[PDB]
């Protein structure tokens, strides 16, 4: 449908290929700037081949190089940062020199940065470690904001191929377990869970949208606004077989945790959020932001029935 | 010097295992604070049943719980935090938690945090990214300050072993080179090189003189200011032979510095700013302000000469 030029930085990521994808399939012209880390990475550059050969732009270009970004960013329109790795600390704050060319050029109509989660600033009195994430992606919506850049914050929740296809649990695994499900407390606890896909062309439809604009956009698609245990209760309903539930709760649980080090405290916690004290649903949308599902009606949201439709 | 009892936070660390032998050596009931390095290392935890066999107490506690800090604290009087890692700056405003348990529990008389290099206050206009490090550490002090928690700040500039043992080279190889070396610039800029073990005494020295609270306290050895150009001709034209030499510039150096890892950019910033800007000896000591020779006449520092003839 439409001619925006946007250039997605972090593209060659989790969430990054499925903005770009969308970009490209929704009728932007896609640009995908990418890094150094073509050194032995064929799985990355293959993709960014395989973005190539669908229509996309790729731009060499480094972070650091303050005076080609800025070159790159005259090109486009909207930029779209999907920058993340590790300890969401060391990358999330790279932005910061995208923010500073970008504040320095001006034809920028929408910058959307990298987002994709639970909301920094909605309050995020939350446990530490895994309190840097928030920390960090404020620091870089604050810096945003002060240089007056048009911004949409896609706030999108839980990606379902990281939460419902492990179900939430603590080991890692990617995949829904036979026999056993440990379950925080209750259960009870309202989750948001999205298909990656869906997050990619909600971020690409509000791009342009006069609506979007300063505004914080939730995609919070009225089915899949599910509890752990009824997201549980899809696999059940699904697999045809029921689980043998376990329910654990907060005290020597975030101890434990606060004793288990970093990335392995900072997913839980998170998860404990999540969870616990129900940081993606407890709260209020009203009036500087917007809901993705409401604005684009037409769009197709995956229900978790469906994406568990496929795990098994 | 003499019978305080002094906490030390940071006790397994490069500069912190020094702290503690002087600790001990000058007389303080040393009490060892240390985290789950039991967790990990076998190095760090025969460390501390060193310490504790020379003469110290341990005390096993996080820096996230506040009642295991608060009442360990109440034993002793003075704290010492010697929290390392640059990667782990993290461990800086680690120091946040401990000075929030320092005044909840009063008792203390001399807090010293985890400085022991370049002054932070010295308005660091140090280039991105080593200068978040002095960020950090600025964040502190001026919590410290507040938080009317007492004090004394010790700048003791470059570990001789760590910038003498290496020619302030950058491959890393934490010897002095046989046959090749890189000079900043033109290697006439200043420096002041200390040895580790007597930046432990006249920090130890420094934390029950009423000259000392409140203030900074710098490590000037008079015999160790001295320019990389001259700690590589101790090296050679004294101790080895003759390098072939190699003169960096500011420029495309800075470029250089430019395209590598956010853990090499610091190094980086902070080398090119010793060599380079010349700051640890571009300014004005003074005049309420205090340096550690001067001031501790005893003390019979070592000298680049004796420290590298150990490199022989």
């Amino acid at each position: 449908d439409k001619k925006s030029r946007v250039l997605i930085v972090g593209g060659t990521g989790y969430i990054g290929k499925r903005i770009v994808n969308a970009s490209i399939s929704l009728g932007h012209p896609t640009y995908v700037l990418f890094r150094p880390e073509v050194v032995s990475n064929i799985d990355k550059v293959q993709m960014l081949l395989y973005f190539k050969q669908l229509g996309a732009k790729l731009i060499e270009a480094s972070l650091d190089d303050h005076q080609r970004l800025v070159d790159a960013l005259k090109q486009v329109d909207v930029v779209i940062s999907a920058l993340a790795g590790g300890v969401l600390s060391h990358h999330i704050l790279e932005q910061l020199k995208l923010v500073e060319a970008i504040k320095e050029a001006g034809n920028i109509k929408r910058f959307l940065p990298s987002e994709f989660g639970m909301d920094p600033d909605i309050m995020e009195h939350a446990l530490q470690p895994g309190s840097i994430t928030f920390i960090d992606k404020r620091k870089v919506r604050r810096a945003i904001e002060a240089a007056s850049i048009p911004y949409t914050y896609v706030s999108s929740n839980m990606f379902a191929g990281y939460f419902a296809g492990s179900l939430a649990q603590l080991d890692g695994h990617m995949m829904p377990p036979r026999d056993k499900v440990l379950i925080y407390g209750d259960g009870n606890v309202k989750g948001i869970w999205v298909d990656e896909d869906d997050v990619g062309t909600y971020t690409i439809k509000s791009i342009d949208d006069p609506q979007t604009l300063n505004k914080t956009m939730y995609i919070r698609p009225p089915m899949n606004i599910l509890s752990q245990k009824e997201v549980i209760q899809i696999w059940e309903r699904l697999s045809e077989q029921n689980l043998d539930k376990i329910y654990i709760s907060s005290q020597d649980f975030l101890a434990d945790m606060k004793d288990k080090s970093y990335e392995e405290k900072i997913v839980r916690c998170h998860l404990y959020q999540i969870f616990f004290r129900g940081d993606l649903y407890n709260f209020e949308i009203g009036p500087n932001a917007i809901e993705a599902t409401k604005l684009y009606p037409e769009v197709k949201y995956v229900t978790m029935d469906s994406y568990l439709e496929r795990y098994v």
